[PDB]
C-alpha cells in the first residue's frame, strides 16, 4: 500500500467486505460459488457506491438550505471513463477497498479493467467537460453538469488489414451501477408546431411532444465530501404517442432516437436534422430544470444572482432563444427586461476556429423543427443589428459579417454569432486562441464588445490524470513535499529544489521505467505484441485529423526507417513510435492516415535490419482508459498541430504533469506550457503563427519542399510507387495528391524544423540523468495546467462565485 | 392483523423497518422528506425481495445437487399481475410489513396500488399460465417458466366518447424491482440465411443473428421455501450488426423490436412475420439453456427422462422442428432416434377449437425465415403420413385432412397437426373441450394415437384468487376448517356443515357486503362513479369477443329497463350490471360492442323513472389487478358462452371461489363446476352442446326468433330507430345486420331461456338467507379447480414426476 491511496482502517476493511458479500448476494443474486470477475467488479461498485449517497444527499439538501448561486455547465458531451477508482481516490476508499478485496481473495486492479468506459464524448471538448465536474465539486461550487445519455457512446474502434472498423459502443450492455434514474422528474420537449399570435402574445401549437427522463450520476470532490451531480437526459415517448396498433408502438422509437447515439464527429459540424433535435432536447429539458429549481429557491431580475449557465460550444445555443422563448412566452416578460437576463445568465466557451468545425444551421431547418425559435432568432438579431449600425455607423459590410444570418445559397444561422450577442462572456481556451478570437475570428464584436472577450485556458484534473493513472509518480512527489498538491497543484513547484537531488532523479527515472514496463506488458496481454521496454516511448494520441498532424509524425517516422537502411550498422536511439486515435466515419482522409500508419508498421517491424532499434505501432481504440495506461509510460509526448489549428489541446498537460518531453508548435497551450518550464525544457519547432500567415500571404507551395529536400522527395517517391502498399501499388494516391496539391496544414514546410528537432530529443535521451532533469523542471511547473485553477478563474471571473476548499460534514 | 397473513413478531417488524430505509437511503437515494408514495413501494419491494433471494439461490442450488427432471413451460404469454402482496403471501410477511409500514406512518394498502401490473398476457391463456407457475412452485417442481420480455404488454385501455382507446403499456417505466437482468447468459438466435448440403450433413448459414438476453424473475411457493424461476428474454442487437454509421445504429431497433410489444389478440390469429419471429425467437433462445443445462448434469437417450417440454397452444410449436435441428444437424443424431427424443420430450395443450384462433402458417413465411425448420417440417410430415397411410390403407382423404401442410390458395403449415405428431401428449383444458378434441377436430389423430389425448382442466391459484383478494372471506373460512385449504383446496369440502350453521351464514354474507362497499367506493374514487351497495352485483368480466356474447347480456339488460318503463311502480330487485375487458385493436364488432354498452349506459343511468333500480356500468381497463378486486364483490358471474365455444374458461373457476352464483350455459368448465356444486346450486340454461348441431343441421334463422318474440323484436328495433344513438341513428346498424343475419354464436336462441333463468336469479336474491346458503355450497365444492390440482395431473399423467410439499431449508 503506498500513502496518497489512503488508510486500511481495521473497522472500514471489515466493513467493506461484509457489504461486498451483501451487494454479491442481495444485489447480484450470486453465490461465491458461480460468481465471476465482473459479478466482483459490481459487488464493489455497488459496495463503493453506498459510501457516496449518504454525502450525495447532504451536500444537494445542503445547497437548498444555504441557497448559493447554481452553475449549470451545458454540454452534449461528458468523456467520463471509468468511474470506480476515481470514487475510491476522492473518497479515501483505495487502500481500504485494494485491502479488502485482498481478504476476499480478489485482485481489485483486475476488477478495475471490468469495468466500461462512459464514452459519452469525441476527445478534447467532451474530457474539459468531466475534468471540470470534478474540479467544480473539488472547490465546493454548486454546479451541475447537463447533457445527453446516449445509448451508445462513440465507436468502439477495431483494425481490420490495417483498416478502422467502427462499432457500436453498447457501454450500458452489463448496466451502470453509478446513475440513478429519475422517472419522476421527467419533462415535455416541443418540436415542429407552428407559432399562432393571439392578442396577448404568441403561442406555440401543434407541436410533437417528446419527453426528457433524467438519470443523475454523482460526482464527488477530492476528500471533501462534496458530492455534486451530473444529470444526463434521456428520450422517451409519451404513451398516446402515435395513439396499426403495433406499428404505433414500433414507432415510439422515432422519438427514442434522439438520445440514441453520439455523433462521433470531432471539430466538424454535419448539419443533420437528428443532431438539432439533440441540441434542442438538452436545452429545453435543462431550461425547465433550471427555472423550476430557481422558483423553488416572481421577479426575474435576480434569476442572474442565482443562476449562471456555460455553454461548452455553440452546441447548445438554444439555450438563449430559448431562455427568451420562455420568459416572453411563457412567463410574460417585456422583450428587454428577458434580453437583460438572458445576457447575465449566459456565458459562452469557444473551441476552435477551423471553419469545418463551426456552426451554421439552415433556416429551413429552425424553421420546420423550431418555429418560434426562428423568429425569436430574428428579432435578436435585428436588435443586435442595430446596435452595430448606431456603434459604426454607415459601415454596411459590418452589418452583414456580423448577421446572426447568413445570405447565399442557402440562408443559415451563425450560432457563434448567437452565442456572442447572447451571452455577458465569450472566452477562448488558451491564450493565443483567445488572442486570434479577437483578432480574427469575432474582431468585430470584440470591436463592438471588449469587455465580453476573455482566455480560460484549459486544464486537466490532476486526481485522474496523475494520482489515479501514476500512483507511483504522486507517491514518490508526496514523499518530498507532502499530499496538499492533489489539490493545489502549484505546490509542484517546491519540486524544482529537488532537480539535483539524486535520490529524487532515480526515483522519477524508476518511476517512469515501471509504468513502461507495465504499459509493454500490457500491449502483450491484451493485443499480442512485443516491444523493447529501453526504447524511447514517443507517442501521439488524439484524434485522427489533420491539422494535428498525424501525417508530419509519420514522414519522420519514414525518415528514421530510411536512415537506418542507408547506414545500418550506424548506432541510433531506438524509438517505439506509438500513434492512436479514432477517425470519425465519414472522414475519408483521417482512416487513409490510419492506414498508412499500420502500413508503415508492417514494413517497418518486419525489416531484419531494422531489428529493435524502432518499432511502429498504431494503438487501437484509443479512450479515456487507455489513455490513463500510456500518458503514464510516455517518454516524448507529440503536440505538432500546425500553428494556429489546435486551439488549446489538453493531452499536452497530461503527458507534461506525467513525465513527458514535449516535442510541438508554438500552437495552443504549448505555448504557456513551454513559457511555464522554460523554452530550454522544451523541444519546439517550426513556424509561428505569423510564419503560417505570410506563407498564405506568399502562397503555400509543397512542390517547393519536395524539390529541395532530398530525403523528403525519396519518401514521397517510396508512397507514390507502392513501397509501402505493395499488392495496391496506387492506395495512398489521396495522400500523396493531398500533400502535394492541397495541404491545409502545410505538413512540408515543418518537415525540416521537425526531424531536426527530433535529432535534439534523441541526443537528449543518450543522457539519462538530464532528460530526467528536464522531466522534473517539467512536472515541477505544470502545476498552472490544473482544472482547479481553470475553473477558479471561471468562478470568480465569468460566474461570480467564490470557490471554497471547506469540508462538508461526513 | 388477521390470522392468515402471518405473524407479526418483534424481531422481524424491526429487521423489515430498517431495511425498508436502508433501501429508501442507499438504493431509492432519497430522504424521508423528499420521499413520495412510489418511493416508499419501491424501498418496500426491495426489502421483500430480498427475503426471496436466499431461498432463490439455494432453491437452484439444490436443483442443481438432486438434479431432478426438469420441467419448461413455454409460452408467448405470462399474465402475472402485480408482485408484492403475493411474494408476502407465500412468504407468510404480510402482517409484519403491515405493522412495519405501519410503524413508519405509512398504509401498505395505498403503497401496494403503486405497483404497475405486469401484463404480458392477454386473457385466460396468459393468467393460466401465471397460476400454473405458483402451483409448480408450490408443489416444489423443478420448473421454469420461458418467455418473452415485452416492453409493452396489452395496452392499456381507456373509454372516450364511448368508444375504447388504447395506449401503451409502459410498464417497466418506473423500473421492475423484481427481475434480475442476466446478460451473462446472452444466447444468439438465427433467422433467415439459406440452407447448404454438405457431405456430412445440412447447414444453415448466412443468417441474420439477434442476441437473446435473460431476465429472470423469482416464482415463490406457498411457505415451502420454493423459489422457482420465470426466464423472460430480450431481444438485443449484436454490436457489429449493420456494422451510414449513424443509420447503421439506430436500425438496430429493427432486431430490438422482437420483444417490443405483446400481440393484442385473444383467441385469433394474426399471421404477422414480427408474431412469428417472438415464436422462434422464445423458442431458440428456451432450446438452447435447456440443453445446456443438460450437458452440465453425450447420449440424449435420457434427455426425456430429465427434461419436459410443455407447449402452451401451439405458439412455442415451432421447439419440435428447432429441437430436431439442434440434434440432427448440430448433435448429429439420426432422425428416428432424435425424433423418439422429441416426441417423448414435448406435451402440447390445446385451449380453443375456433377456426379463427388456429395458427396456419403460409409457407412463403418460413420459406423465407427459418428455410431449415421448412426442410424439417416436410420430412416430419412425410414420414407421419406414411404411419397414416400403413395404419388406413387407401384412405387417401384422411392422409390430406392430417397432413402438416394445407394446400389451396397458398399453402399453409397446420402447427397444431406439427404439435399432435410431435408430442407425446395431447390434453385440452375442460372435459367436454378434450372430448370435442378427440370427437371433433382431431378425431382422425385419435384415431391413429388415441393414447396420446387427455384431459386437464383448467385451475386457478387459491393463493392470489382467494387469500390475497379476499382475505377476509379467507379468515372466516380458516376459522373454522384452518389454514390447510390454502395448499389443498379440497379441505373446502368440511365447509359443508356449516351449511346451516347461523353465524357462518351470517359471516358469508357479511364478508360479501364489506367486498361490495370497498368496491363501490373504490368506483367512486378512480372513476367518480355512485353506484348502490345493495343492489345485486351482476358482472361479466372477460376479453370482449363474439363468442362470449357480451352481447347476450346487452339484451337482457335492455330487457329489464324496457319491462321497468312499462311497468315503472313495479317492485324488481335492485341490480348493478357491470361488464368489462378488452377488445382487440382491430376486432371491429368487439368494439361497436363496447360502445353499445356504454350506449345502453347513457340511457339507463340517466332515466329518472329507474332510479337506483339498474345501474349499467363498464369497467374500464379490465386487468389482473381490477379483476382482484370486483371478483371479490360480485354476486352474480356471467358465463354465458354459446355451448361448445368456451374451451374451458377460468374466470368462471374465480368467481365461485369469492362467493358469487354462476348463471351460465354448459360450456367449458361451467359443466365440471354445476358437476361439482350439484346443478341445483347453478343457474344453468340455454342449449347444450348438441342443441347447436341440431341447429346447425337445421340452419340457424335469427328472424324466426325476431317473429315470435315481442320482448326481442322490440329491442332490435329500438337499436335500429337509434334509440340508444339519437345523434347517430344509425351507429348500431353492424350489430343489427349481424344479430340478424350472420350470427355464429346463436345469441337469439339463448335469449327467452336466459331473461327466464335470470327471474329465477332475482327471486333467489330476494331471499338472503338462502342465496348465502347457495353461495357456501359453491365455495365449498369450488376445491377441484385449484391449479394445484392441474398442476398434480400434469405431473403425474405427462411429465413423470412427484409432486411434494416439503419445505425446503430457510
Ligand atoms: N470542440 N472542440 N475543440 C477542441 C477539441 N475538442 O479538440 O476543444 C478542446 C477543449 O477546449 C481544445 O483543447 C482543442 O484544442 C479543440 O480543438
Ligand atoms: N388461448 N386460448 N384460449 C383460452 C383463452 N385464452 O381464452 O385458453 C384458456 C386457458 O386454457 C381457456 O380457459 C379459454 O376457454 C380459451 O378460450
Ligand atoms: C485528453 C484526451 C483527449 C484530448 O487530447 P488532445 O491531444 O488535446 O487532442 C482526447 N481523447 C482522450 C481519450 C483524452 O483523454
Ligand atoms: C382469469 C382472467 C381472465 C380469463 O377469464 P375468462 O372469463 O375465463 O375469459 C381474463 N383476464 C383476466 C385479467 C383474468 O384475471
Amino acid at each position: 500500500q503506498i500513502s496518497v491511496r489512503g488508510l486500511a482502517g481495521v473497522e472500514n476493511v471489515t466493513e467493506l467486505k461484509k457489504n461486498f458479500n451483501r451487494h454479491l448476494h442481495f444485489t447480484l443474486v450470486k453465490d461465491r460459488n458461480v460468481a465471476t470477475p465482473r459479478d466482483y467488479y459490481f459487488a464493489l461498485a455497488h459496495t463503493v457506491r453506498d459510501h457516496l449517497v449518504g454525502r450525495w444527499i447532504r451536500t444537494q439538501q445542503h445547497y437548498y438550505e444555504k441557497d448559493p448561486k447554481r452553475i449549470y455547465y451545458l454540454s452534449l458531451e461528458f468523456y467520463m471513463g471509468r468511474t470506480l477508482q476515481n470514487t475510491m481516490v476522492n473518497l479515501a476508499l483505495e487502500n481500504a477497498c485494494d485491502e479488502a478485496t485482498y481478504q476476499l481473495g480478489l485482485d481489485m486492479e483486475e476488477l478495475e479493467e471490468i469495468e466500461e468506459d462512459a464514452g459519452l464524448g469525441n476527445g478534447g471538448l467532451g474530457r474539459l467537460a468531466a475534468c471540470f465536474l470534478d474540479s467544480m465539486a473539488t472547490l465546493g461550487l454548486a454546479a451541475y453538469g447537463y447533457g445527453i445519455r446516449y445509448e451508445f457512446g462513440i465507436f468502439n474502434q477495431k483494425i481490420c488489414g490495417g483498416w478502422q472498423m467502427e462499432e457500436a459502443d453498447d457501454w450500458l450492455r452489463y448496466g451502470n451501477p453509478w446513475e440513478k434514474a429519475r422517472p419522476e422528474f421527467t419533462l415535455p420537449v416541443h418540436f415542429y408546431g407552428r407559432v399562432e399570435h393571439t392578442s396577448q402574445g404568441a403561442k406555440w401549437v401543434d407541436t410533437q411532444v417528446v419527453l426528457a427522463m433524467p438519470y443523475d450520476t454523482p460526482v464527488p470532490g477530492y476528500r471533501n465530501n462534496v458530492v455534486n451531480t451530473m444529470r444526463l437526459w434521456s428520450a422517451k415517448a409519451p404513451n398516446d404517442f402515435n395513439l396499426g396498433y403495433i406499428q404505433a408502438v414500433l414507432d415510439r422509437n422515432l422519438a427514442e432516437n434522439i438520445s440514441r447515439v453520439l455523433y462521433p464527429n470531432d471539430n466538424f459540424f454535419e448539419g443533420k436534422e437528428l443532431r438539432l433535435k439533440q441540441e434542442y432536447f438538452v436545452v429545453a429539458a435543462t431550461l425547465q430544470d433550471i427555472i423550476r429549481r430557481f422558483k423553488s429557491s416572481t421577479n426575474f431580475d435576480a434569476f442572474p444572482d442565482k443562476v449562471a449557465i456555460q455553454l461548452n460550444d455553440t452546441h447548445p445555443s438554444l439555450a438563449i432563444p430559448e431562455l427568451m422563448r420562455v420568459l416572453v412566452d411563457l412567463e410574460r416578460l417585456d422583450w428587454d427586461k428577458a434580453w437583460e437576463v438572458t445576457v447575465k445568465t449566459c456565458a459562452y466557451t469557444n473551441h476552435t476556429v477551423i471553419p469545418e468545425a463551426l456552426e451554421r444551421w439552415p433556416v429551413h431547418l429552425l424553421e420546420t423543427l423550431l418555429p418560434r425559435h426562428l423568429q425569436i432568432i430574428y428579432e435578436i438579431n435585428q436588435r443586435f443589428l442595430n446596435r452595430v449600425a448606431a456603434a459604426f455607423p454607415g459601415d454596411v459590410d459590418r452589418l452583414r459579417r456580423m448577421s446572426l444570418v447568413e445570405e447565399g445559397a442557402v440562408k443559415r444561422i451563425n450560432m457563434a454569432h448567437l452565442c456572442i450577442a447572447g451571452s455577458h462572456a465569450v472566452n477562448g481556451v488558451a491564450r493565443i486562441h483567445s488572442e486570434i478570437l479577437k483578432k480574427t475570428i469575432f474582431k468585430d464584436f470584440y470591436e463592438l464588445e471588449p469587455h465580453k472577450f476573455q482566455n480560460k485556458t484549459n486544464g486537466i484534473t490532476p486526481r485522474r490524470w496523475l494520482v489515479l493513472c501514476n500512483p507511483g509518480l504522486a507517491e514518490i512527489i508526496a514523499e518530498r513535499i507532502g499530499e496538499e498538491y492533489i489539490s493545489d497543484l502549484d505546490q509542484l513547484r517546491k519540486l524544482l529544489s529537488y532537480v539535483d537531488d539524486e535520490a529524487f532523479i532515480r526515483d522519477v527515472a524508476k518511476v517512469k521505467q515501471e509504468n513502461k514496463l507495465k504499459f509493454a506488458a500490457y500491449l502483450e496481454r491484451e493485443y499480442k505484441v512485443h516491444i523493447n521496454p529501453n526504447s524511447l516511448f514517443d507517442v501521439q494520441v488524439k484524434r485522427i485529423h489533420e491539422y494535428k498532424r498525424q501525417l508530419l509524425n509519420c514522414l519522420h517516422v519514414i525518415t528514421l526507417y530510411n536512415r537506418i537502411k542507408k547506414e545500418p550498422n550506424k548506432f541510433v536511439v531506438p524509438r517505439t513510435v506509438m500513434i492512436g486515435g479514432k477517425a470519425a466515419p465519414g472522414y475519408h482522409m483521417a482512416k487513409m492516415i490510419i492506414k498508412l500508419i499500420t502500413a508503415i508498421g508492417d514494413v517497418v517491424n518486419h525489416d531484419p535490419v531494422v531489428g529493435d532499434r524502432l518499432r511502429v505501432i498504431f494503438l487501437e481504440n484509443y479512450r479515456v482508459s487507455l489513455a490513463e495506461k500510456v500518458i503514464p509510460a510516455a517518454d516524448l509526448s507529440e503536440q505538432i498541430s500546425t500553428a494556429g489549428t489546435e486551439a488549446s489541446g489538453t493531452g499536452n498537460m497530461k503527458f507534461m504533469l506525467n513525465g513527458a518531453l514535449t516535442i510541438g508548435t508554438m500552437d495552443g497551450a504549448n505555448v504557456e506550457m513551454a513559457e511555464e518550464a522554460g523554452e530550454e525544457n522544451f523541444f519546439i519547432f517550426g513556424m509561428r503563427v505569423e510564419d503560417v500567415d505570410r506563407l498564405d500571404q506568399r502562397g503555400y507551395n509543397a512542390q517547393e519542399y519536395y524539390d529541395r529536400i532530398p530525403e523528403l522527395r525519396q519518401i514521397i517517391e517510396q508512397l507514390s510507387s507502392g513501397f509501402f502498399s505493395p499488392k495496391q501499388p496506387d492506395l495512398f494516391k489521396d495522400i500523396v495528391n493531398m500533400l502535394m496539391h492541397h495541404d491545409r496544414f502545410k505538413v512540408f514546410a515543418d518537415y525540416e524544423e521537425y526531424v531536426k528537432c527530433q535529432e535534439r530529443v534523441s541526443a537528449l535521451y543518450k543522457n539519462p540523468r538530464e532528460w530526467t532533469r528536464m522531466v522534473i523542471r517539467n512536472i515541477a511547473t505544470s502545476g498552472k495546467f490544473s482544472s482547479d485553477r481553470t475553473i477558479a478563474q471561471y468562478a470568480r471571473e465569468i460566474w461570480g462565485v467564490e470557490p471554497s476548499r471547506q469540508r462538508l460534514p461526513a
